[PDB]
């Protein structure tokens, strides 16, 4: 069970993710996938992270928002 970020903006990175949560929720690990191969996703960010007000402090960007893209924060289900 790990957190997912959805919108991955034209340029985002892992560890820059790991840095865009890891400010305010430890990050564990994530992972960043990207080229459509299909009509499955199409740039994203998974990350395993956890902390006091992780959910929380992530809700805050539940847009994100940066290179002009507005990712979603979206962890657990």
């Amino acid at each position: 069970c790990k957190m997912f970020i959805g919108g991955l903006s034209w340029q985002t990175t892992q560890e820059g993710l790991r840095e865009y949560f890891g400010q305010f929720g430890e990050v564990k690990e994530c992972l960043v996938m990207r080229d459509p191969l299909t009509k499955r996703s199409r740039g994203f960010g998974f990350v395993t992270f956890m902390d006091q007000a992780g959910v929380d402090k992530v809700l805050a960007q539940s847009r994100h928002e940066l290179d002009s893209k507005t990712i979603d924060p979206k962890v657990a289900f």
